[PDB]
């Protein structure tokens, strides 16, 4: 779920 949070916050 770092990857969850990471992949929320990131662009396009």
């Amino acid at each position: 779920e770092l990857l969850k949070k990471l992949l929320e916050e990131l662009k396009g």
